[PDB]
């Protein structure tokens, strides 16, 4: 594939710009409304918007939102659940404001979500409908905006993601440490319970907006690079994929978040710039696809920040789901992605 092409392709799903401020403006005050009421609460007053990106984490989608509230909640102590490395239980280190979810001693992510949930209908009582581990609502019959609820923690990263980010290479170990300094998350999530899983979203945006070892990247001519246009064509490539194969429970468990994982790991194997340049487009997506395919082969993709955590084990997606995708993806680049094509 030629890189003109691909980006031509990038280029015709940027068609939605004239819409971005329109969506942006309801979903914003929407939004901005329940944060209002919501701080109203002795729970839930230090609540407060995340804002990782503000746009779509779904291209091909200008009709759904993400996003997510943070909550300060200090002195925390984490529990690791069966060695799962990404789950836990919290615990705390007398006066505390989530003490009515707690069941025992290990918050309630159950009843904490349920307040929520309450508080948030209660507020759009007073065209905004909502739907039956997030909460989505429905803006003007269109707009779906999914709401997470996540907790803060100013305290070091668990000993689970100690060897995890390694951006030493690319964005250097200084860059390591300053982001290693900055709180961690964590979402409601069962594990395969009441359990907790880490949440570095705010790091992602972060690398990924930052995302060159120069750090005037992007901001002229002469270094412009293709990263962003690999991921993005990753992603249109799955989502296209699980669109022609809606009718099917194989390609329900894939999504964007592997798709960029294994596009973190390409990032760590290829830290110079010159290896993203513009021209090679083609060739750098084309090494991408084929890291993603080792993935679904090998059975093994490592979360970014926790390495013993694995998101293709078997245990989480079966073997067939993984051999379907493979051989589906193998073919789009076999004949020049026939998937790209409208
Ligand atoms: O921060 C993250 C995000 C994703 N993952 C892994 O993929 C996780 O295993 C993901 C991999 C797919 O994640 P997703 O973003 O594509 O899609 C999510 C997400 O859309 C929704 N969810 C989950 C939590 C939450 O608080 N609010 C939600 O809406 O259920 C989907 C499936 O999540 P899983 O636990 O079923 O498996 C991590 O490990 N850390
Ligand atoms: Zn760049």
């Amino acid at each position: 594939m030629g890189a003109s092409k691909l980006r031509a392709v990038l280029e015709k799903l940027k068609l939605s710009r004239d819409d971005i401020s329109t969506a942006a403006g309801m979903v914003k005050g929407v939004v901005d409304h329940l944060l209002l009421r919501l701080k109203c609460d002795s729970a839930f007053r230090g609540v407060g918007l995340l804002n990782t990106g503000s746009y779509y984490e779904h291209v091909k989608a200008p009709n759904e939102f993400d996003v997510m509230f943070k909550l300060e909640v200090p002195r925390i102590q984490l529990e690791e659940y069966s060695n799962t490395r990404a789950y836990y239980f919290v615990k705390f280190k007398k006066e505390n404001p989530l003490s009515q979810f707690l069941e025992g001693e290990i918050l309630s992510a159950s009843k904490m979500l349920s307040k929520f949930r309450k508080i948030i209908k209660e507020e759009i009582n007073d065209d905004v409908i909502m739907k039956r581990p997030a909460v989505t609502l429905l803006i003007s019959e269109k707009i779906s905006v999914d709401i997470t609820l996540a907790l803060e923690s100013k305290s070091s990263w668990p000993a689970s993601t100690q060897e995890g980010l390694r951006i030493q290479n690319w964005l250097s170990a200084k860059v390591r440490k300053q982001l290693r300094l900055k709180p961690f998350y964590l979402v409601p999530k069962h594990a395969k319970e009441e359990t907790w899983r880490l949440s570095f979203s705010h790091i992602e945006k972060e690398i990924l907006n930052n995302h060159g070892k120069s750090k005037t990247c992007c901001e002229n001519k002469e270094e412009k690079c293709c990263r962003k246009d690999c991921l993005k064509l990753m992603k249109y490539l799955l989502e296209q994929l699980k669109e022609r194969f809606k009718d099917k429970k194989h390609l329900d468990k894939f999504s964007s978040y592997h798709v960029k994982t294994a596009f973190f790991h390409v990032c760590t194997q290829n830290p110079q710039d010159s290896q993203w340049d513009r021209k090679d487009l083609g060739l750098c997506f084309d090494n991408c696809v084929t890291y993603f395919l080792q993935c679904l082969r090998t059975e093994k993709l490592e979360n970014y920040f926790i390495p013993e955590f694995n998101l293709f084990s078997s245990n989480l997606i079966d073997k067939r789901s993984k051999e379907f995708l493979t051989k589906q993806i193998e073919y789009e680049r076999n004949n020049e992605f026939p998937v790209f094509d409208e």
